[PDB]
């Protein structure tokens, strides 16, 4: 460089180290003046790095070189500069530098390499030399370039790269060892798998140099080799089978090992439990991973109260838990997880070993991990232990009284967590065993911790508990809950509350008897802290809605006038209470809310208006932005963001407020539609960044369109520009799932609207977008290794709705737009996928509905007879709708194909009268009664195919047929045919069946409803004319 540029630039970076004055006016003269001088710039702050023996502005220099070299970027640079800079990079590499400087300088070399940068051999040079080094910073640093360019192992002879790792791995540093282990990892993710082959043989050297980290107890360094594994058995689960026991074995040693750290202990776990996640076929396939998994968990279980017999320090404290209690948590999160992905079949067996030991341990400590173990591992068991339940109550229930209270409180939670996870099973079952369990810890004899659980298990209990199964019960849990309700301790009565309010929801009308008793407890409580009141409110409208509207008027006033104070006065988790409980009220109390909404909307406006609050932010300004629980980052497209993600969420649960009162309001809710929906639901769309927000824009709309309709051209214009972006957005959205949204939108939007809701642009517009779902869908399809072991048919079967409405809407003239994705169509009609196969012939079936068709007829009956008779009885279901349709709409242009399948339907119809294919066989029926009407031995094996019970569509035409082969001793079944219709609530067919009982003997006549019991013979009265 020029002498002068130097202390200029020697000056200003001097200036970066330092306060904010001074280190902003070096910032601004950089950015300011600093593409006339960015090669300038580089090669001064390349020299810096390399060469000054000043630290700070050495590192300050690497670090800026690395971010300014991304920006500018280093292929726009020249060939003559690159070079000069690669060489002074290397020049300082293989210099003295400070073990962090190397590392930046390291960062900044990565940043010059390049597929398309001119070919830099004397970098391969240097690494391969400095990896020989007996510089352990060498050696790491030159790992470290190959973890950022992981392309360089591709450069260097197999020969050379494969020794290269075996020594790494083995190295006498730590951190050499860490460095190849990431750099090994590094290149599975970054290379595509053609090229795993090439270093997959290595991993047997990295997993036999595993034990030697426990020989030098070098255990906080194993953790982070378990972390490189974590991930690369994510990559490459297959790659591990057999060396898979040794795997196993090892992480059992070392989670035994319980005078290690923890961290070794849990990212070992974790390795174990992440096979799980990622080859499942492969953890099944062998006895021992399930069971080391089982055994290991059960042990980090016991690690409680540890130093602290009595348990004192637990009993003392609030209901939260111990987040110090780490091994533990992570244990039961590991057998949660586990058991969730390979399910009871395979764990259940081995768990229930080690259960029936450790239940009967004279180790309280293991009592508990017991039921803990059971509790975490019930859902993923349910499969085999749903039904082993009365094993279970024996083996559980006798701990409910053990002599130590964290026991007890492990036994409520067993009895808790399964009444959910065998839910409802459980509680028609064992209600008789669980309730008294329950019900008897909540006495002032237990300890606040067990009674509070106890109550908290009711609610899990309560939750899909009839109200007739309750009832006995209800004296008794009201009575000992408002004892609770009387506690001394906070989290007991907020429990006590909430457990109440859960029992009344279930209760409903059986809780009547307990309002008078409760309700002014409750208001008390009121007058009198966040969570108390809210917990309290929301107990008071559950109660409410379980005894409806006139009994609530009782205290609704008070209740209201308390609402409000407590609304508007000086915990965001009481917004909350106050927000749900409000939104109860409206439930209550129907039409009478409305002079409340001016209290109530305002704040929702206002929440569900939130913009996306978005950060384009920084690489390093990230992960510190990510520390926060309520935002995360992500990548667009390289370029990074930070969004607030609590503030999103918030929105939407407004937003879902916001269309609950409209549901519920319809034309009272008109004053707010024009609002909501261009200042809420229509900006909504176009938050790229949160799928929940878009997804609740959509949803929004057609309920916004309705209460307006329902209230009084606004109207039509707001129709027009929501569909106009539901319709770009079939275009633009990436997700199907948000996608399938939209589409459900514009049909509901349609039924709102009416006749003709849609202009002729608008329906080209819905074409495209169609025709890309439909692309997009096929082309995801024809997806689906040698490491690796309904979104689409929901999305389907939308459009399909979508289509069957804007056929609908326009009455037809829609089939001209139609013709333009009849390629797709087509190509899904004969493709073998069941389910493209399914969607087109029930668009065909909507074609014929609007004798225009003929143009085809020759192209799709080929396949559609076909169909008929296929294996998949879905397909038989379309198939024949297709042809009952085709006799009715389009008579005397496909009468040919029509009559002679006629037999083929006979067939169909003869595990006809199955459940699962009831549905197809009721179509097929429907079908010949079809035929049989737009055109004798045939009429005689229709009727052998009633009733019709399943299919709304079908069992009506089925019954107006059925009333004209009449109107113009088959009689007990013609009766039964149509009782059962009604019953089943499938479908005047009356009118003409009483003038067939007319011509009988009264006798004759009143015999047929001999089988029928009372309940439907109550009903069968008040069908009668």
């Amino acid at each position: 460089l020029p002498e002068e540029v130097n202390r200029t630039l020697l000056q200003i970076v001097q200036a970066f180290a330092s306060d904010n004055q001074i280190r902003s006016v070096a910032e601004k003269a950089l950015s300011e003046e600093w593409e006339n001088n960015i090669e300038y710039l580089l090669t001064f702050l390349a020299e810096q790095a390399a060469f000054s023996q000043d630290t700070t502005v050495a590192a300050l220099s690497a670090v800026l070189f690395r971010k300014l070299a991304l920006k500018a970027p280093i292929t726009h640079i020249r060939k003559e500069v690159l070079a000069q800079i690669r060489s002074s990079l290397l020049k300082g590499f293989l210099s003295e530098r400070a073990d962090s400087i190397r590392h930046k300088l390291s960062d900044a070399i990565a940043e010059c390499v390049q597929d398309d940068l001119p070919a830099w051999p004397e970098l391969l040079q240097a690494l391969i030399e400095s990896l020989k080094s007996g510089n352990p910073n060498f050696r790491e640093s030159s790992f470290r370039i190959l973890t950022t360019v992981p392309y360089l192992i591709t450069a260097v002879d197999i020969n050379s790269i494969l020794p290269i790792f075996q020594s790494g791995f083995t190295d006498a540093s730590d951190n050499v060892k860490i460095a190849a282990v990431t750099a090994f990892v590094g290149y599975f993710k970054q290379l595509p798998k053609s090229e795993w082959s090439k270093l997959g043989i290595l991993l047997p050297s990295l997993l036999n140099s595993l034990p030697r980290f426990l020989d030098d107890g070098k255990d906080d360094a194993l953790a982070s080799v378990f972390e490189s594994l974590i991930e690369l058995v994510e990559l490459a689960p297959k790659l591990f089978k057999d060396m898979f026991d040794q795997i196993i074995q090892f992480t059992d040693m070392v989670i035994k090992n319980k005078d290690l750290e923890p961290p070794a202990r849990t990212t070992a776990l974790e390795l174990l439990t992440v096979f799980s996640e990622n080859a499942p076929q492969m953890c099944k396939s062998n006895q021992n991973y399930g069971q080391t998994l089982v055994m290991v968990t059960l042990i980090m279980m016991t690690e409680v109260s540890i130093d602290d017999d009595d348990a004192a320090e637990w009993i003392e404290s609030d209901d939260t838990d111990d987040e110090e209690e780490v091994t533990y948590d992570h244990a039961r999160q590991a057998l949660d997880r586990v058991a969730l992905k390979l399910g009871g079949e395979y764990l259940a067996a081995p768990l229930f070993q080690y259960l029936q030991q450790m239940i009967t341990s004279t180790e309280w400590r293991e009592r508990f991990a017991a039921m803990m173990a059971l509790s975490s591992a019930a859902e993923g068991c349910a499969d085999v232990l749903i039904g082993e339940i009365p094993k279970i109550l024996d083996m559980v229930i006798p701990l409910i009284n053990d002599p130590h209270p964290r026991v007890q409180y492990g036994c409520c939670n067993v009895l808790g967590q399964i009444s959910t996870d065998f839910s409802p099973f459980i509680q028609r079952t064992a209600h008789d065993r669980i309730l008294p369990a329950l019900i008897s810890k909540l006495t002032s004899e237990c300890t606040s911790r067990v009674q509070t659980h106890a109550a908290a298990a009711l609610v899990n209990f309560s939750e899909f508990a009839s109200k007739d199964i309750l009832e006995p019960y209800l004296d008794s849990l009201l009575t000992n809950l408002l004892v609770l309700l009387q506690s001394n301790k906070l989290y007991v009565q907020e429990q006590a509350l909430t457990t109440i309010a859960f029992i009344a929801e279930a209760a409903k009308n059986k809780f009547i008897k307990y309002y008078d008793t409760l309700m002014p407890l409750l208001l008390n409580v009121l007058k009198v802290n966040s969570v108390l009141k809210g917990k309290c409110m929301e107990c008071a409208t559950l109660i409410g809605f379980a005894v409806g509207k006139e009994k609530f008027h009782e205290h609704s006033q008070e209740l209201i006038s308390i609402l409000v104070a407590l609304q508007n006065s000086d915990d965001d988790a009481l917004r909350s209470y106050l927000e749900q409980s409000w939104s109860r009220i409206c439930r209550i109390l129907g039409d009478d809310f409305v002079p409340l909404l001016p209290i109530v909307i305002p704040p929702l406006l206002i929440t569900a208006k939130a913009t996306q609050d978005v950060g384009l932010i920084e690489e390093e300004e990230a992960a510190n932005f990510q520390q926060y629980p309520d935002w995360d980052v992500v990548q667009v497209q390289g370029k990074h963001i930070a969004i607030h993600t609590s503030v999103l969420d918030d929105k939407v649960s407004a937003m879902e407020l916001l269309q609950s009162y409209a549901t519920l309001l319809r034309g009272q809710f008109a004053v707010y539609v024009k609002e909501v929906m261009e200042e809420i639901a229509l900006p909504s769309l176009d938050f790229y960044l949160h799928d929940g927000v878009r997804a609740a824009g959509a949803t929004l709309i057609p309920i916004l369109l309705s209460c307006l309709l329902a209230a009084t051209e606004e109207l039509v214009l707001l129709w027009h520009k929501a569909s106009s972006k539901l319709i770009g957005g079939l275009m633009s959205e990436p997700m199907p799932e948000i996608t399938q949204v939209y589409h459900n939108s514009l049909v509901n939007g349609i039924k709102v609207m009416g006749d003709n809701c849609l202009s002729e642009d608008q329906l080209a517009a819905f074409t495209k977008g169609v025709s890309a779902n439909l692309t997009d869908t096929y082309e995801r399809m024809q997806d689906r290794d040698e490491y690796n072991e309904f979104t689409d048919e929901d999305l389907l079967d939308e459009i399909n709705k979508s289509i069957a409405a804007v056929l609908k809407t326009t009455n037809g003239h829609y089939l001209k737009n139609l013709e333009n994705i009849w390629p797709m169509i087509n190509t899904f009609l004969l493709d073998n996928e069941p389910i493209l196969v399914i969607f087109a012939l029930v668009v065909i079936g909507d074609l014929i509905q609007y004798e225009q068709t003929a143009s085809m007829k020759n192209a799709f009956i080929p396949k559609v007879t076909e169909c008929l008779i296929s294996p998949d009885a879905r397909i038989r279901q379309a198939a024949s709708y297709i042809i009952g349709v085709c006799a009715q709409y389009a008579p005397s242009t496909y009468a040919d194909v029509c009559i002679p399948t006629l037999d083929t339907l006979v067939q169909i119809v003869d595990g006809s009268k199955l459940e699962e294919n009831r549905s197809s066989t009721e179509n097929a029926s429907a079908a010949i009664a079809k035929i049989l009407y737009a055109y004798d031995t045939y009429t005689a094996n229709w009727f052998k195919t009633l009733p019709t019970i399943t299919d709304k569509e079908a069992a009506s035409f089925n019954y107006q047929f059925l009333s004209q082969l009449i109107e113009n001793s088959n009689i007990s079944a013609v009766v039964d045919s149509v009782i059962q219709a009604l019953n089943e609530r499938s479908l005047t067919v009356i009118s003409s069946v009483k003038k067939l009982l007319g011509f009988l003997p009264s006798s004759d006549a009143m015999a047929i409803f001999n089988r029928y019991p009372a309940d439907i013979m109550e009903k069968v009265h008040k069908w009668f004319a």
